[PDB]
């Protein structure tokens, strides 16, 4: 079985990049749900325009994935989370997600 | 202290790409090679008509990744490494490569 890669781009205003990802290290239950496995919040190097943050989610499954969406602790980590164009959203610096999806054919740690 | 992340990006003919992530199996020194982390290989689940086969590869930091680049053990892994474009990589099936680079600014492992 291939393991499964989620990608959620975040184009952001420019600047707002590291205030985005220390939002990230207050854990809401990631770290209780089945088939996760680990996950990195980028930002692109060299971006001349607007910020670019990548949340990259490892998971032993597609499937774990698509359950994940579901669950309570989803909703619950995202219930304050905005996009600039959303009705109460003007003061988030996110400005649009877009989703990638992979297979992960090879994987190495050392 | 934030690791670092390089993307190789690869545009392959269409249908290459599970053969091109076989090529990665057999490990050809990168386990001894110093601020090296982990790699992850991986397909993009999309409609185009061209594959895409990405290396992502987890640093200690940027300079750990650039004294890879330079390297005789980076030289020798990819000595039968060609592009179509090349004037002897007629038998490849990757199109191009591009590069990004990342900062890591939040990971966490289950
Ligand atoms: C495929 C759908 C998504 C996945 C798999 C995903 C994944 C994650 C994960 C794993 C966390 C850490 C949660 C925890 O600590 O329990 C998180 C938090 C976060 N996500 Fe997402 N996310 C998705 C959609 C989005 C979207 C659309 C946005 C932006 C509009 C977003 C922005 C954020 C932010 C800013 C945090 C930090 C926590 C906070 O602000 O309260 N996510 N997400
Ligand atoms: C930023 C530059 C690059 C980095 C950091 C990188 C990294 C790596 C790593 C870590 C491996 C596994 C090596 C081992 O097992 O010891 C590998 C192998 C491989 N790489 Fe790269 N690489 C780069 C450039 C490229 C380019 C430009 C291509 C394609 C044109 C490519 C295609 C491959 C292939 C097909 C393999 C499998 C081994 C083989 O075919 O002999 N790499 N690379």
């Amino acid at each position: 079985a291939h393991m499964f890669m989620a990608e959620n781009r975040l184009q952001l205003q420019k600047g707002s990049a590291e205030e985005t990802i220390e939002r990230f290290y207050n854990r809401q239950g990631i770290e209780t749900i089945e088939g996760f496995q680990q996950m990195f919040v980028t930002k692109t190097l060299n971006t001349e325009d607007t910020d670019e943050v990548k949340i990259l989610t490892i998971w032993e499954s597609e499937d774990s994935f698509n359950n994940y969406l579901n669950s309570d602790v989803f909703k619950e980590a995202h219930k304050n989370v905005r996009l600039k164009s959303d009705d109460d959203g003007q003061q988030s610096p996110i400005l649009s997600n877009k989703v990638f999806k992979y297979d992960i054919g090879y994987h190495y740690q050392k």
